[PDB]
């Protein structure tokens, strides 16, 4: 059989990397890369966070701080020592940088308890129209569960797999259909990053429709990357959703050429081969 | 010349290409296991963190490792997949324990009340779908106390020669085919007796491992090994066939390396289970 | 097309031909010098980490690192050469900046008071055949306290544009040529005004490189270059060629890097360094 | 010219690892290598430990357990998970792990201070006539301010730098020859690692004159590095001086070959190569 394909939906191929990866401007400094804050990683969770820094740092990203744990600050410096760090403790620090940032990752690791509860609300409150905002894993069933109401949802990018989507849009997983779940992306008015074996992404425009991704890539840290590299994509790439378009394809492209040699993909192969792939697409 | 028992089971490459599968194309981590390595006091911690590096380059789904907070730095250094609970958190802990496919208790735990205590909680609450390995210290912890298995079936214990004399109450001369066998039928488990040619006991007929080397003789070896037949359990048929492919699978990999390799750090063999498993994978 | 003036001197290889030495092989690593690192608050350690990693693999001899206790777990996983002292430890603290050939203070340093109070420290002691490299925040604690030198000729100032503005009071606009180098000789220090094509001032004819890549515009490329800059001096003739070589060393290796890497980890530059030093040393 | 040699001195070459480096019989477990005991890094010097840490694991020991300050445990670790690990505090663990050893290392890293001192006196006093003993760095200068006195002196190995050997030996530098340098080895009734450009071991037989080193080596590490590797032969190999030989001539070996391509050799360098080397001399 041929491929069948939905019409009023852009299926992504290499094409995306080269529209989206620039290259850089010789005037440059690190502040034209943008200055991303990753927010996560409690006291059981710490790794999540760790791996999506480095997918962060690794993306080119320019300039990476991390909102988590002092408990992770250590681990997360002796394989990251170019990330900056601020413990959940920190109230007015924390408030600081969150103000600063371009991006905002706000989910990995970050559990459901009081605290994370109050951290997503202080960033809820804080976020500014022109800062990307990224909702992932636990933060997006504390979203759901809040009964939030987003300020600036346009710049709001939403990561679910599809039990995290069956709460937030409230489409159970047999009505996730194409209009279903459109129609549901645009009563929220963000990005929809509807994560799966072929993830899609829903938006005010045609969605984008991902065509790879392997069961190899099925482990702990996959999801925290993709969302470290979207971070860093948005930090550093046109404000439009093909940037973010761009990152999902990449994440599943490097998982998909490390699977062809290893049975399982651990998340931070995929981080640590970010810098050769955007070199070899980066648009010239 | 060598001496065989026309009873006994040969592991070879046939093993891999039976148990190590493909994934299918619509799987998520869920569906490759959720694994609880439970070990590493004080002393030991270094133990726990090579059995949890083995267990996700195995390919477990998900791996939390419950071990003393002063371990938790040093393995998420090494291993940020890995989930973390302290032996302080007892409600976490329980909850952790009681969502796992597959519980792996032992690498460095060390024989103190702590110790002690959890072995009795993970021992209360087996339920009948879940794997529980008992390895090392374990071992002797569960002989010396008043413990006991509801599903043994399900139960596999990784002795070296004297925890299985303390478990088996064989004396190492008396350690023969026969009354390995028989020990092994009074307890009901799987018994993966360590040595040089490694040989696993249960219902059926054994196997024996036919690879190791004196380059693997080091500490961790038998931590690994643990991590392996814990993410195997998590991800592949429930049958003693899993397990030997485990075994076998560590000793194919320390025998290459030891090619090149005077001693075979633990930890590289771990590290090459990937490349490994994707050659075998039964296509 | 470019631009040039004729009192600018281009660096090149022959920089590093110049520079890096055959080392004698009656040499003891105190013919390395006694490097003395200080920076890295508990927001920004990693800095500390990173200027730390440069100077070990740079061939420093000895190498001390002042940062909160806090970095000093990261840094020994990363950099097990170095040696540790905390903020608090103030005997030990003194006494290892007294022993110090080459002090770098600023990489992640913050501007608490104390930062300032070990600034002052440094300033206070600082000896006539020691170098003292004054890096980031340092050079805005030094600019708006009012701490001055005593021996400025063995002081190395490396501001970006904006910590020079605060340094030398020109404002950007103003920043030309001339006016940095009149600004250089008021203070009698060398300035390595780091921008696109790092420029660098002293009592003779400025110093332009010629390398750099945007791939380096991430965190971390300053604090790298800081502790090559204080490894380069350890070890080199006491001239500002030396202070050039290093310069010049960070942007060739981070130029190469970047025709591979789209983006180059700081990290990386500092590994790569005993292969390109070794490719350069002056036979 | 052609090379001028002492008389009455052995000249090292690969042939001593020929000797040294036996091949494991098939019948081995991870006792029959070894239980070794490295005792150092203070709070400052922690570092130094963990490099004579990684030099033995990677040497072959069998089991390796580090008495070192609390402090240093996680980063030891994170880098060595193979390594058990006892703190200074822990009076009654450390006297069991020193009274199991059959090797222990003391010194790198450890400092002068009063816990210093306590430790290598305990160490010394508990001491077995069948255990290795190795006295480097700063214990060889707390030993010889001490005026302490050896009970089994035949199998204690000091390894000084020249002027570590002046403080023990009292020989100025000067007075250093070869002569008076045998004769206080005489005195001590113990081996004598005397460190330099080109190493020279003093024992009672003729001495070992190493013919590797080079100044790329000339970093810190270098020393807790050949001092780890020593402890690993000596757990491994037989119990006489060739093998301590050996030891010294593969860690300059490993820095020769690694500083054609490395302007300074990192010492931890030396410590990963060590698989690979010992495999090709292993004696078959
Ligand atoms: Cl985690
Ligand atoms: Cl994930
Ligand atoms: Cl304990
Ligand atoms: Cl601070
Ligand atoms: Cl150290
Ligand atoms: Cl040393
Ligand atoms: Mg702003
Ligand atoms: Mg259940
Ligand atoms: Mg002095
Ligand atoms: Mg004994």
């Amino acid at each position: 059989h041929e491929n069948l394909y939905f019409q009023g939906m852009r299926y992504l191929s290499k094409d995306i990397l080269e529209e989206v990866i620039t290259q850089r401007p010789s005037d440059s400094y690190k502040s034209n890369f943008g200055r991303v804050v990753l927010i996560g990683g409690n006291r059981q969770y710490g790794g999540a966070i760790i791996m999506s820094t480095e997918a962060c740092i690794n993306s080119g990203a320019g300039l990476t701080t991390v909102i988590t744990d002092v408990k992770n600050h250590g681990p997360l410096h002796a394989r990251c020592p170019e990330a900056m760090v601020v413990g959940f403790e920190e109230t007015v620090l924390l408030t600081n940088v969150v103000e600063q940032a371009d991006v905002i990752l706000i989910g990995p690791g970050l559990g459901l308890d009081a605290t994370a509860q109050q951290i997503l609300k202080m960033v809820l409150a804080q976020h500014q129209k022109q800062q990307w905002l990224i909702i992932d894993g636990s933060a997006i069933t504390l979203f759901s569960q809040g009964n939030f109401s987003l300020t600036y949802p346009e710049k709001v990018v939403f990561t679910p797999h599809q039990m995290e989507w069956q709460r937030l849009s409230h489409l159970p997983i047999e009505q996730q259909t194409l209009a279903n779940n459109q129609r549901q992306q645009a009563k929220l008015g963000s990005t929809i990053v509807l994560k799966s074996h072929r993830t899609t992404i829903f938006h005010a425009g045609e969605p984008f429709q991902n065509t790879g991704g392997n069961p190899g890539m099925a482990t702990g840290g996959t999801g925290d990357t993709l969302a470290g590299i979207i971070a860093g994509f948005l930090a550093q790439f046109k404000p439009t959703i093909e940037t973010i378009a761009g990152a999902v394809y990449l994440h599943s492209l490097i998982g998909d050429d490390l699977a062809k040699t290893d049975y399982v993909v651990l998340p931070t192969k995929i981080s640590q081969a970010l810098p050769t792939y955007m070199k070899k697409y980066a648009q010239p």
